[PDB]
């Protein structure tokens, strides 16, 4: 994400928002894997 930022430099402020990006898709993806599970109905629901 560093090297694909160091290229327009106009995100006064929009780095900070991409560095919580950074962490928002690391959020939902602890609270979605933790969430919905597997069963065998629905056993490939398996997130890594």
């Amino acid at each position: 994400i560093k090297h694909m930022f160091k290229q327009k430099y106009f995100s006064d402020s929009t780095y900070k928002v991409i560095e919580s990006l950074t962490s928002a898709t690391i959020a939902l993806w602890n609270k979605v894997k933790s969430t919905m599970l597997p069963t065998p109905a629905k056993f490939h629901y398996v997130f890594n």
